[PDB]
């Protein structure tokens, strides 16, 4: 037999358990992952009668009557396999980089058992080579709502089929331990109680900031360690790099004598473009000194090249090579570490640095093939990416380390390969957990299956070897390490483990003051006894003082020592540790002002002659208050007012540029230009509030005469800065977030005038790579100068207050306040002086009406081009038209005047414009109020604003007659190609009282219009809910000052007073007013609100006189979704596009080049073939009673053959289509239960299938199980046929809403208090003490109504408001006061 590779086995000390009789034998590991190739030579058991599952037949006996009839035993080794996405039995993936498979690799690492040699000549075995493997193919892609469904199945199926150990590989960054994802936790917890060890990789995100910079020393909460592994039950696995690596190295035969360089290894660089074997047998190395040009006439050409000097990586000190020839190049570090390095490639790789200088012979060179085991350049170091820090709620995770870096394991088709990550360290602890269970299953069968897996964890952890950072000769932080490195031997032999106060092999202490005090308990498992001597190291983060950022390492403070203990036999012994750290406080809190970690280990050696019975337990606490670290970064406004900057803020380009795409905390608003020659038809997008377009169009944060910026919005209707909304850079995970507005005289923020209707939660912005956002904008925090009742809040000075909480159960609410001006008033245009001889135009000094200041005045004329004063510009690629003025600007003299080049345009045609900080702009056209008798001598010129900036009004042509209902709404066509806003106009509404409040232009609101010579005094509109049958409590009311005219004052947009869309359903719209004489009048109407785009059937197509005829299926007219318009049209091509601009009286409007086809008497439409118009330019379109519109090309309505049918699946949620789940997956099965293959989709919806006629079922597979829950049948059956050739299937669901509840107390509670939430219906939700705020008891809960009950001992009471009616996404604090 060939030799065994022990690179990872020597190091984890695994052979110590094999030789004691513990291979994988008689156990089985469930590997939930991406794929296997159960045929691989490694996939084998030695003796099949030693095994848990004994044959293909012991399986079906275990499948059935445990309750499962999918997926099969495949061989003795891979004992169960099922592909839980798509519900199939294709298990192997993937059908250079070929053959690679993640789940194959994972299994290779946990179970054995190759008796053939890999590329090195060695046999590779897993940590438990004699275990059988069930493998669940489960992996996510976000077309679904949530993969949790599929994981829980795989888990439950694992526990029921053959239990033992599950290896998960799954993670969501910065998880919590307590408020994890409930249905997945319970499934994990269920497995523990069945004796299953659940081990989970901890993540590859490393720490907050990891793809940007090291975290600032003010922000200690940089933990990225993932759920579900952050849970208390599972085993969270950090990853250390392998000391030995297996690659395709290099060899310089001339350096074979040099023995610190492996005799030619250098590994390889090869980044981005991996063209190592482009031009690479080889020869002809070179030698280059400087990275300049022609250093010494080069000397390359068909020869590799050599340099550093970090001047310009990958471009100037890379592409400069192919210049002097050389057919390839070779870089070396400028220190000993081997970093990573458009492409601009000939051939290039990075190779060591100690081997750079050793290349000092020119020389010859070869690029090795096959794999040759070489020493890792990252050796005994913690892998860069292994997750760290605490859980989101402040718990010590990970739990243990194991080799994750450059781990050699199994690939498909008898191949092997190296892949790196915490995903790989986890199967090391998977196998190790197999073995330590055999051990306890032999050592104590007097041990229950419910306490078993918690101890396998505790043995592995206490017996771990505390890692020491090589580059720094300091212990690596337990927040990065766990309880240490995996010591398999130590775990199965020592029979000692350690718990702390919490009864866990780790200790999280919460905050700490000056005296760290905690009880440690050592446990004995054998009959013989041990007497051990203990001492504790005490560590904190090291921070670099040049830049003020952590260095992701530690420094030792003082090793305090305690003494010796003597554990009993089959017994415990407690110990008390105590340390005064009051000493180190000044030095540390000066380096880390918001607090620091005080962590470390306590070690246990055998008293006489240590190294026998070496065991440890880790601890961490926080000096400060971990509950109250700042959740958000400070606003870019405050930071820049001081000299500071943001963690992700790019200060590139002009001073004080805050481009809106730039990752800060701040306020965002919408911009819209102001045009004097034509109507503005589109807006300019978001920009940062208080920034303004400077000369070169960069957005600068401009300052008022006192040196401050101004946050001001103008909630007029003009779309220039009408709202403000919060954008955040989050440091910690957030909860409870809302925006509130108070008047600024209300200094304590006790009377909200406006609150954002929703409250928000989310993740820290940890930016671990490009896929992870550095800022998040929450547009649902938009404030628009309206109150909680819809009233306009008057111009003035207000506070916009964004408040939130962290995810720690006792934390106190953090606020963050923005000074905010509402100012809706244009600045003043009075007068100026112009001098025909000097031509100097001087306006009065600049005044504003309102609190926002004047921000800039300008003079401009309209540079006519191609006979028009504006420039209409058509974006062909994005099907968009924009049009703005040709403003050319007159420079402004330092004295505040302009010289007006009257050669370029007349005097009448200059405009003076003054704009303010809130977006109001005044523009006077000089020609207004200018005497025609000019050109003589100084004048006083009157200026008035010309209302160029104004809110647009709907075209209103309507003449009301008595017969008219009085209701009006709007009308618009739905664009098919162009992405401009289709022009809309007012229409009567005397039937079909249905609205689609979707702001598309068409039936969006219900207004009321009165007869023109009738009087409507005190006209108000109130909308009542269907339930409110006495019409007592409006849900929306018109604002004050409404009449028959200004229909906008009566327009109801399907919303509540607070601005949120109402639910689908029907509502009483009541118009009330007083008379000509004095009589009261009340018209009442039933308005019905409905979104939901129509569903378009296939129709059919027949050929008639050699021309295509399309006949649509008969539209149904009943209901709100009944169809009331029906069009077939095509799009003509004019000027080479399918839309068109037309310049009208009003302004410019954009339209599709629609040509309609009449209906024929046989209900068909004749589809002529005409020059340049194909079937993809013919459309069917339908409008419902509500104004909802759908359309499809006629090309898409074919590909439904005349013998085939269509089924469409969708979810029916009782909410507005903008607050709905849309993501789910489904399996369709044919008459025999076989899944359908070879899917054709219909009208471009992945939810609509073309299928042959027959009987079928569909199964709702996955949906967002946290967002919504299913209420209708999960499996629905349907039959397709020529009569029923279109089938709707609908999964009916309800929305889920959660809230957090915290009971905060006066004083601590006596021992023996049991806090619980009492639900209506009487049940008890037990609560537990907060770790950081021990007078707090909190939980996240379903939106409902609860009471806090405590049940104290021997006599005390609680005395406070204990009842709360919970709101969705709110945090409710119920402070409570115990007394005696
Ligand atoms: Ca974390
Ligand atoms: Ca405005
Ligand atoms: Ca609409
Ligand atoms: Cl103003």
């Amino acid at each position: 037999l060939p030799p065994v590779n022990t690179d990872i086995h020597d190091w984890v000390k695994t052979k110590g358990a094999w030789d004691k009789g513990y291979k994988g034998q008689g156990k089985v590991v469930a590997v939930i992952d991406t794929g296997i190739d159960p045929a691989h030579q490694s996939m084998r058991i030695s003796d099949v009668s030693t095994a848990k599952v004994k044959s293909k037949e012991d399986m079906l006996a275990r499948q059935k009557a445990a309750g499962i009839n999918y997926g099969s035993w495949i061989n003795d080794k891979v004992v169960f396999a099922h592909n839980y996405v798509e519900n199939s039995d294709n298990i192997k993936e993937n059908q250079d980089t070929k053959y690679e498979s993640h789940g194959m690799h994972v299994t290779g690492i946990v179970a054995g058992n190759s008796k053939e040699a890999a590329a090195t000549g060695e046999r590779f075995l897993g940590i438990a080579p004699e275990a059988q493997v069930m493998f669940m193919r489960v992996f996510a892609n976000d077309v679904m709502g949530s993969a949790e469904s599929l994981f829980i199945k795989a888990i439950e199926d694992a526990v029921a089929l053959g239990a033992d150990v599950i290896n998960l590989s799954l993670g969501t960054a910065n998880g919590a331990q307590l408020s994890g994802s409930k249905p997945l936790m319970e499934a994990i917890e269920k497995a523990k109680k069945a004796g299953v060890s659940v081990v989970v990789a901890a993540g590859n995100e490393r720490v907050y900031g990891s793809d940007h910079d090291d975290p600032l020393a003010t922000n200690p909460d940089y933990g990225l360690v993932g759920s579900p592994s952050t849970g208390r039950t599972p085993t969270s696995v950090a990853a250390i790099n392998s000391k030995w690596v297996i690659q395709r190295l290099m060899t310089v035969e001339e350096l074979e004598k040099r023995a610190d360089l492996n005799h030619g290894k250098a590994i390889y660089s090869e980044s981005v473009d991996f063209k190592n074997i482009k031009d690479s047998h080889q020869f002809a190395y070179v030698k280059e000194s400087t990275d300049a040009g022609y250093n010494a006439q080069d000397v390359k050409g068909k020869i590799a090249l050599i340099e550093r000097d970090p001047n310009k990586t990958y471009d100037e000190m890379i592409a400069l090579a192919k210049k002097h020839g050389a057919l390839g190049v070779l870089i070396f570090n400028n220190k000993p570490g081997q970093s990573n390095r458009i492409p601009s490639a000939f051939i290039s790789h990075e190779f060591g640095k100690a081997m750079s200088q050793l290349n000092g012979n020119t020389g010859s060179l070869e690029f090795d093939s096959v794999v040759s085991k070489a020493p890792s350049q990252k050796g005994n170091e913690m892998n860069h990416f292994s997750n760290w820090g605490l859980t989101s709620d402040g718990y010590l995770k990970p739990d243990i380390t194991a080799p994750g870096g450059d781990i050699y394991s199994t690939y498909n088709d008898n191949h092997y390969g190296s892949q790196t990550g915490t995903s790989m360290a986890s199967p090391q602890i998977a196998g190790a957990s197999l073995l330590v269970k055999q051990y306890l299953e032999k050592t104590q069968p007097n041990l229950p299956k419910e306490k078993i897996a918690d101890i396998v964890k505790n043995l592995l952890m206490s017996n771990a070897q505390i890692h020491v950072n090589p580059e720094t000769k300091t212990t690596t932080s337990p927040r990065q390490q766990g309880a240490g490195l995996l010591n398999i031997d130590g775990a199965v032999t020592s029979g000692l483990y350690v718990t702390g106060k919490d009864n866990y092999g780790s200790i999280s202490l919460g905050n700490i003051t000056d005296t760290m005090t905690f009880d440690v308990t050592v446990h004995n498992l054998s009959n013989k006894d041990k007497t051990l001597r203990y001492d504790t190291e005490l560590l904190t983060d090291h921070v670099d003082p040049q830049k003020g950022r952590f260095t992701l390492t530690s420094r030792s403070l003082k090793t305090y020592q305690g003494g010796e203990v003597t554990v009993p036999a089959n017994g415990k012994v407690t110990v008390r540790v105590t340390m005064d750290v009051s000493q180190f406080t000044k030095e540390l809190t000066k380096q880390m002002p918001n607090g620091y970690y005080l962590e470390g280990f306590v070690r246990f050696r055998d008293s006489q002659d240590d190294q026998l019975n070496r065991v440890n337990i880790p601890f961490v606490g926080f000096k400060g208050q971990f509950e109250n670290l700042a959740v958000a970064e400070e606003s870019i406004y405050r930071l820049k007012s001081q000299g500071k900057t943001g963690f992700y803020f790019d200060e590139s380009g002009p001073k004080d540029d805050i481009y809106v795409g730039k990752h800060f905390t701040g306020l965002v608003t919408l911009g819209s230009e102001t045009n004097v020659s034509t109507k503005t038809i589109s807006d300019n997008g978001l920009h940062t509030l208080g920034t303004f377009k400077n000369a070169d169009g960069k957005f600068i944060l401009e300052k008022n005469a006192q040196g401050n910026p101004v946050l001001a919005i103008s909630p007029n209707g003009d779309n220039n800065q009408d709202f403000a909304a919060f954008k955040g850079v989050f440091l910690r995970k957030y909860q409870g977030l809302k925006a509130s507005v108070y008047h600024a005289s209300d200094k304590e923020h006790k009377n909200p005038l406006w609150v954002s209707p929703e409250s928000f939660k989310g993740d820290k912005n940890f930016n671990s790579d490009i896929r992870f956002a550095k800022s998040t904008t929450l547009l649902g925090t938009a404030f628009s100068g309206k109150s909680l009742t819809g009233a306009e809040l008057p111009d003035g000075y207000y506070h916009y207050v964004v408040s939130y909480y962290p995810d720690v159960v006792g934390a106190k609410r953090q606020e963050m306040t923005f000074d905010m001006i509402l100012d809706r008033q244009k600045p003043v245009l009075s007068q100026a002086t112009f001098d025909p001889e000097t031509n100097r135009f001087k306006p009065e000094p600049l005044k504003d009406r309102g609190l926002a200041g004047v921000r800039k005045d300008s003079v401009f004329y309209l540079e006519r081009k191609d006979n028009k004063p504006y420039t209409v510009t058509i974006n062909d690629s994005y099907k968009y038209v924009s049009v703005e003025d040709n403003k050319t600007f007159v420079e402004r003299q330092a004295d505040g005047s302009f010289i007006l080049p009257l050669d370029k345009a007349k005097l009448g045609d200059f405009y003076y414009m003054v704009e303010d900080f809130a977006g109001n702009v005044a523009i006077a056209k000089l020609g207004d109020h200018l005497p025609q008798t000019l050109g003589k001598t100084p004048i006083k010129l009157k200026l008035t604003d010309g209302n160029y900036q104004t809110k647009e009004t709907l075209k209103d042509n309507l003449e009301m007659t008595q017969s008219d209902t009085g209701l009006v709404t709007n009308q618009a066509q739905l664009a098919v190609v162009h992405r401009n806003q289709p022009q809309s106009q007012l229409t009567k509404m005397n039937q079909d009282f249905f609205i689609s409040p979707n702001e598309d232009g068409n039936k969006d609101f219900v207004a009321f219009k009165g007869l023109e010579n009738n009087v409507y005094n005190d006209l108000t509109v109130n909308v009542y809910a269907k339930d409110d049958h006495q019409k007592q409590t409006p849900i929306w009311s018109s604002q004050a000052g409404a009449g028959a005219s200004a229909i906008e004052s009566t327009a109801w947009y399907g919303i509540t007073a607070r601005g949120s869309k109402v639910m689908p359903g029907d509502y009483q719209y009541v118009v009330t007013y007083r008379d000509e004489h004095g009589k009261e009048h009340q018209k009442q109407y039933t308005i019905s609100v409905n979104d939901k785009k129509p569903m378009i059937t296939q129709g059919r197509f027949d050929t008639i006189n050699g021309v295509d005829h399309f006949t649509p299926d008969k539209t149904k007219a009943l209901g709100s979704s009944g169809i009331v318009r029906e069009e077939v049209f095509y799009l003509a091509k004019k000027n080479g596009r399918k839309f068109d601009v037309t310049e009208g009286k009003d302004g410019i409007t954009v339209s599709d080049n629609k040509v309609y086809i009449p209906k024929n008497p046989d209900g068909s439409y004749t589809i002529s073939k005409r020059d340049g118009v194909t079937l993809s330019d013919y459309y069917y379109l339908v409008e419902d009673r509500a104004g909802n519109v759908s359309f499809a090309t006629l090309r898409d309505l074919k590909a439904v053959g005349k013998d085939k049918a269509v089924v469409n699946f969708g979810l029916d949620l009782p909410v507005p289509e903008d607050k709905q789940i849309v993501n789910f997956t489904y399996l369709v099965r044919d008459a025999d239960g076989k899944p359908i293959e070879n899917l054709e989709y219909y009208n471009n919806s992945g939810n609509s299938l073309i299928l042959p006629y027959g009987k079928y079922t569909v199964e709702l597979l996955t949906y967002d199980t946290n967002a919504a829950k299913l209420e209708s049948d999960k499996i629905v059956s349907f039959t397709l046929s020529a009569d029923n050739n279109f089938q709707q299937v609908t999964f009916k669901m309800t929305m889920l809403a959660t809230s957090q509840i915290t009971a905060h107390f006066d004083h601590l509670l006596p021992e023996g208090s049991r806090v619980s939430l009492k639900t209506a219906q009487g049940q008890l939700i037990p609560l537990e003490q907060s770790l950081y705020v021990p007078k707090a008891y909190g939980k996240t809960v379903q939106e409902g109504t609860y009471e806090v009950v405590v049940s104290l001992p021997k006599g005390y009471r609680i005395e406070g408001n204990t009842k709360v009616n919970t709101l969705p996404n709110e945090v409710h604090e119920l402070s409570l006061r115990l007394v005696k």
